[PDB]
């Protein structure tokens, strides 16, 4: 009951096997008001949520969403998202998939709006990520779409206004369900939880935070590195200097509005140097070297996906995928 | 101020700066809160650990709402004998005992939604929801008075809701007993909950009341006669935390389960009526509590002599009969 799961919560206590679940079905099934979902929102935040938790809590959001269909997702697709740079992640994404590891991202409009400024098709139902994943070697999951059970939920988010363990659940409920991503967490404390919760599915997911803040591979300073493979994590210290990036300040990385950014990503994929291309290809690496780390060594892996990240860009690929992607959603 | 601010500052476990809780609260009842930002409020204010300044703002922004008694209505030295719960009975029967002893006893409280304090009264024939004029002429009449609280707090209503709806206790549920609307300056007041407790008494303390904050260490948000109890004694705006035990005064330990509206009414009758046992010993030893009280309002007198004076009183109060006929005369005046 909620007066009993809210009651432990606010006793901090971690819940029992199966609480949190309870919760969030009740909030994903419309049967809590918006006063609980605050209560428990709030509750599981300040008591500082487990990864059994988080997981449960992901768990049950993708029990509920809208699937793919069966073996439309390649074994290997990945993510390229955080909790919140959205300009990087856009970006880094597409020359990612440019390189040839598929794929699939996840989210909403407030970095979705980058994507409409740039001409894509966002809102598209199952089969048809489907079909873009294949045919474009990208797609993208609007979450109003295959999450609607969840939208009594975000309403009460936006109302509080505050982060919550909600902040949380984006990279860990995207539908199509990817093995592996580049997965930014602004919140250093919280990271390691997601890390665990990648670590609990077996993903190979690199999950990072700038020591700057960012919730990205930052290039203004080192960034800290939880290293999800084979069920198990790693912490390690990274500095983009060892691969002859050189510093940049936090000013020169941040975004914009949605013309702002679709601006920086013709300018990038359009071969234009600089701090947001070193960061983008940085980026676009770490998610490649998360895919190398499906089916399989730390400095090679990074030398390998720099290389190919920036030949994505300088080749063109890139640029062409973009193209590509706008030009399917029309046809 | 924003809620985003509020609730981030609290999210992040920090106190509030001055201002903050009361900005808070008045949006509350000015109707310009969601239900979610009321109830993000009041659970991330008791996670956090809420301090006595914040609680005092709450009760401070309630009470600049309510509607006051008229002028000059209140006597200086009324009091209040009520539990946070989360009792109904013990301190319904103590509340009538106290007025018979001549002590001014103002109350305040709701009808139940499950039981509560209204609805012990109205079971005994009392009316329960008076405006303030009526109140003011039972206190000077009766010599008791209770305050309906959708009466007197309208505005209050919204955040009410919420509580309900959530159901674990927050730090809301302090409030009722801290806005009494006659604003009595002394009282025995129980809180089940032992680590707001201290909190409460420092709000009284603030407002150099004159009131014992009490919780049995058996979980009962009244003085138990099962084992000791914790009394915050509150008094010359200090906080003097102490141990009480009945034992000490000749009260035999009672079991937890010898202490429904309808039942209610039967067990004040039956003990008004002169009943000896646990319950008589309970609602004596929380009358006499309010006594003591009452006395720190204009006296520095000692402990010891204070409560055996208060014992006496309330033993009496009950034994002339005079409860008894207060109880009557309460309800004569309502049906009048
Ligand atoms: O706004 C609505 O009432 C609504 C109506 C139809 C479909 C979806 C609707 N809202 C949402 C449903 C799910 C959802 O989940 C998205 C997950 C949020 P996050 O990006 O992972 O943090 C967000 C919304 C929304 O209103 O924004
Ligand atoms: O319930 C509380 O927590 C409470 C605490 C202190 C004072 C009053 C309290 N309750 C209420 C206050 C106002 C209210 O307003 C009800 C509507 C009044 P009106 O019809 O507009 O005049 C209802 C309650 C309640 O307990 O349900």
């Amino acid at each position: 009951s909620w007066p009993q799961i809210l009651g432990r919560l606010t006793d901090n206590r971690d819940l029992a096997r199966g609480q949190a679940a309870w919760a969030m079905d009740q909030i994903m099934t419309g049967n809590a008001r918006p006063a609980q979902i605050a209560a428990f929102a709030v509750a599981m935040t300040m008591k500082a949520p487990t990864a059994d938790e988080v997981g449960e809590l992901a768990g049950v959001m993708l029990s509920h969403a809208h699937p793919l269909p069966a073996d439309t997702v390649p074994d290997d697709a990945v993510d390229v998202v955080g909790t919140g740079t959205v300009n990087l992640s856009t970006m880094a994404a597409i020359v990612v998939a440019a390189a040839g590891v598929p794929v699939v991202k996840h989210g909403n409009r407030a970095g979705a709006d980058t994507l409409e400024a740039l001409g894509v098709r966002i809102d598209l139902g199952p089969d048809l990520v489907a079909r873009s994943l294949a045919e474009v070697g990208i797609g993208f999951c609007f979450a109003p779409r295959f999450h609607p059970s969840y939208r009594h939920a975000a309403a009460v988010r936006r109302e509080i206004g505050v982060p919550t363990v909600f902040n949380l659940l984006g990279p860990l409920t995207n539908p199509a369900r990817p093995r592996a991503g580049l997965i930014g967490c602004a919140f250093a404390d919280l990271a390691e939880v997601m890390a665990g919760v990648f670590a609990a599915r077996r993903s190979s997911v690199l999950v990072v935070h700038g020591d700057d803040g960012l919730d990205e591979l930052t290039t203004t300073t080192t960034s800290t590195i939880w290293r999800v493979a084979a069920g198990s994590v790693d912490k390690l210290t990274f500095d983009p200097a060892g691969f002859g990036f050189a510093r940049a300040q936090l000013d020169q990385l941040a975004g914009g509005d949605a013309q702002a950014n679709a601006a920086a990503v013709r300018a990038v994929l359009g071969g234009a140097r600089g701090p947001v291309r070193d960061a983008v290809v940085l980026n676009a690496a770490g998610a490649i070297v998360a895919h190398a780390g499906l089916s399989s060594e730390w400095l090679p892996a990074w030398e390998e996906g720099l290389r190919r990240a920036s030949a994505a860009i300088d080749t063109g690929a890139a640029e062409q995928l973009l193209a590509r992607w706008v030009r399917f959603g029309r046809q």
